[PDB]
């Protein structure tokens, strides 16, 4: 079955958590320590040193869009078609851009970069705005009218900001709805709300 | 058709036209200017004010790895099975990590960040060493027995930092080898050998 290895954090592993629990798929936590990671030896097994790990049975993935991927194409969730399945790619690309940023202020310049980031950050979202507002009205998905693994990397996306910049979706309301209305569903609901999501800090420096 | 909207520069449009060219695919080039994109229209029109542009016929696309996947998916680069495929993202993304520390280094502090860049680029490259020692011998593709759209990536990865760091593969058998091969192959070696690759500098700001 399946096996997640990274640290007691939502970080990069968030997105593909809500999707396994919103998909009722069941995983193992393995929960790697300072002292562990430290140690080196695991680091060093990892292929690009780094967490995520992820295991589907012998299939051993690092990479958390790998990974995110790997489970929108064998749980159904990348489109319709070629064309949705490009969309997606795009959306998340997308996502991951945004996210490799916020990384970046919060892990190495909070304090200065946060005014900047958050001045800038309206002119990083319109584009999934955008999007919702080409897509049926914004009602349904990011891509198509079936759930994708981009809707669950942009949802934890927006998730995350919305505790960086509070109120920073005010000026989106498709993108507002979207996430309310992704945030209802009935197991993403109930997982949320877990203490294994909730018990979890965001980031790994305390900053959010 | 085929178009790639795209400054006059190979950037990250190199790996996609290596592809489109060793598939035997057509495809017209759209060069964009400086007083053209300092216009900001095509900019202001771009999904996130960004090129590459790409066109399939009515289908739009953005983002690189967006147009590597699409063509990839389409053309029967992405693996025999899931489980390749899932290799094959982590490859890509693996590439997509260094070719993002690599622009860093070009458009951001090529002068003093190039010593520590080049001290590590060993420890970057290592783990597409690895890969290609635990996929026979290294003998045939990053990923199975078949090309796929990260061999095009990680090729270009390969030889824009020969460039910058010539020698850098001498010390990996399987990676020098492999880009050896992959280079002979009939018409990607035609089309690297052609004015239209050769004649267009690396990057944007003339460094290399
Ligand atoms: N591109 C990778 C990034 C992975 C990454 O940044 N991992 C961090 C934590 S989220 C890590 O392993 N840090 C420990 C280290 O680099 O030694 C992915 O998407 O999974
Ligand atoms: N993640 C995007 C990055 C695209 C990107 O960085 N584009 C640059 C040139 S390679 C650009 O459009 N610069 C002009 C601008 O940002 O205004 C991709 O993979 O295509």
């Amino acid at each position: 079955p399946y096996t997640v290895v990274y640290f007691p954090v939502r970080g990069r592993c968030a997105a593909l958590r809500m999707l396994l629990a919103d998909q009722g798929q069941s995983w193992k936590e393995e929960v790697v320590t300072v002292e562990t990671w430290q140690e080196g030896s695991l680091k060093a097994s990892c292929l690009y040193g780094q967490l995520p790990k992820f295991q589907d049975g012998d299939l051993t993935l690092y990479q958390s869009n790998t990974i995110l991927r790997h489970l929108g194409r064998t749980l159904g969730l990348y489109g319709k078609d070629q064309q949705e399945a490009a969309l997606v790619d795009m959306v998340n690309d997308g996502v991951e851009d945004l996210r490799c940023k916020y990384i970046s202020l919060i892990y190495t310049n909070y304090e200065a970069g946060k005014d900047d980031y958050v001045k800038a950050l309206p002119g990083q979202l319109k584009p999934f705005e955008t999007l919702l507002s080409q897509n049926q009205g914004g009602k349904t998905f990011i891509v198509g009218d079936q759930i994708s693994f981009a809707d669950y990397n942009l949802l934890d996306l927006l998730l995350i900001h919305e505790v960086l910049a509070p109120g920073c979706l005010d000026a989106f309301p498709l993108l507002s709805a979207y996430v309310g209305r992704l945030s209802a569903r009935p197991k993403l609901k109930a997982f949320l709300a877990s203490p294994e999501y909730v018990n979890l800090p965001i980031n790994g420096n305390g900053k959010q």
